[PDB]
């Protein structure tokens, strides 16, 4: 069905609907296809889906000229820990990543990369049973009770990183970004948001560090910042973006209740900008909107009104992309796009819509997406959402 009570704005008048360039990248058009979990990766291996992958994201490249940011893929095993979300590591993956961002291009769209490492959000059992550690910023923080009490239960108690093992995911960043480029992708995005490792690096609640990596804000930075300074080196800062959510909550980040929160953050878009205009300009600084500090909960609630990300365009002079329950506001996208840098990622109603684009140039009707296929191991609910056409067929404006 159609999303009931939604008022469509027709938004081909605005910024939306203009081109720019980001990275190597001339887009058609600023609707950008964050990355979405979709765990329909098959065990053992993580490999992208045999059946459907390839399906999935060329129904969501259809608009030319779209930029589409892949699902977090792991950078290695031990970056892992969820069976049915893809990896980046291995040939038998590559092989369908190469097929997944050769049926992009054909659409004439572009596809980066996230690159993903969970720390403590990872499954502790999971990674015993594959022989691996469960890794945070610290050992004495803990993401809730449940995990705590599964690592316990699988002898994997939560690891602090060494600074030899950052060094070694540093490494495995960089195999992945250039397996990616490789394999035909566009570009990276280093995941550094919603409470993964890297987040797990930057917030002072889940690093208690007391070495370089921790306690003040340019040491909980410097693991994202030797991250992106690794992929530039070895891709380039045209093929690397970073993502961040300074608002969030998820995974047990602190969010806005952290009153150094927006400095912490400021300071990371401070060193980019540095970098920048040091001549290593990184393609995109991509922003999830205190508009939704939980994706898990519908659209409105979780919203934080105590802040904005608008901090950050005082600071970083490139292009930003913005997330967070934009579909259902036009309205809103209409003044944000006024700035002539933005670009606006619609998460879930690309789920559930992959002509979205045309229906936010045109003000159409969106399809309500289904949050109980957001995760299965299905076609249904991945790849059986009808275009608008193939809707109107099927009576839905009825
Ligand atoms: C099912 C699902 C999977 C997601 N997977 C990822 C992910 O792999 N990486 C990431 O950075 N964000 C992920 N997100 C967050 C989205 O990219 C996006 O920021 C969020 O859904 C808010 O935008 P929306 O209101 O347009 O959905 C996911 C969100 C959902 C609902
Ligand atoms: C729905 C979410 C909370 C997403 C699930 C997986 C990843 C990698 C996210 O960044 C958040
Ligand atoms: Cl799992
Ligand atoms: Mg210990
Ligand atoms: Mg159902
Ligand atoms: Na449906
Ligand atoms: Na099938």
């Amino acid at each position: 069905s159609f999303v009931k009570d939604f008022k469509p704005q027709a938004l081909g008048d605005t910024n939306l609907f203009k081109p720019i360039k980001i990275g190597n990248n001339e887009l058609l058009h600023r609707a950008v296809i964050p990355p979405l979990t979709r765990m329909r990766a098959l065990h053992p291996g993580n490999i992208p889906n045999r059946d459907w992958a390839v399906e999935y994201y060329t129904q969501r490249a259809q608009r030319p000229g779209t930029m589409i940011i892949t699902e977090g893929a792991f950078i290695s095993p031990q970056a892992g820990g969820y069976d049915n979300a893809p990896g980046v590591w291995s040939e038998e993956q590559m092989v369908e990543w190469t097929k997944i961002f050769n049926a992009i291009h054909e659409k004439k769209s572009f596809v980066w990369v996230q690159l993903l490492v969970l720390g403590w959000a990872a499954f502790p059992d999971n990674l015993a049973r594959d022989g691996l550690r469960y890794d945070s910023a610290s050992d004495n923080v803990f993401m809730d009770a449940e995990q705590e009490a599964k690592a316990k239960k699988a002898n994997n108690p939560q690891h602090s990183l060494t600074k030899d093992e950052i060094k070694q995911y540093i490494k495995e960043y960089v195999q992945a970004a250039k397996n990616s480029i490789a394999a035909g992708a566009d570009g990276v995005e280093i995941h550094s948001a919603n409470g993964y490792l890297l987040n797990q690096f930057l917030d002072p609640h889940s690093n208690t560090r007391t070495d370089e990596y921790g306690g003040s804000i340019e040491n909980r930075a410097r693991f994202t910042l030797e991250v992106v300074d690794a992929l530039v080196e070895a891709i380039g800062h045209e093929k690397v973006g970073l993502r961040l959510s300074p608002y969030g909550v998820f995974n047990s980040m602190s969010g806005g209740a952290e009153t150094g929160i927006v400095a912490q953050y400021a300071y990371v878009a401070g060193e980019l900008e540095k970098r920048a205009k040091a001549g290593k300009r990184l393609a995109f600084v991509h922003l999830v909107e205190p508009r939704v500090t939980n994706p898990f909960l519908t659209e409105g609630e979780g919203e934080y009104e105590g802040g904005s990300n608008d901090f950050v365009y005082s600071i970083w002079k490139g292009p930003v992309i913005r997330a967070g329950n934009f579909a259902l506001h036009p309205e809103v996208v209409r003044e944000e796009v006024k700035d002539k840098r933005t670009l606006i990622g619609y998460g879930r109603f690309f789920i559930s819509n992959p002509d979205l684009v045309d229906r936010l140039e045109k003000g159409l009707p969106l399809n309500k997406y289904d949050r109980d296929t957001f995760y299965q191991m299905s076609a249904h609910g991945y790849i059986d959402y009808p275009t608008y056409e193939e809707a109107l067929k099927l009576g839905w404006d009825k």
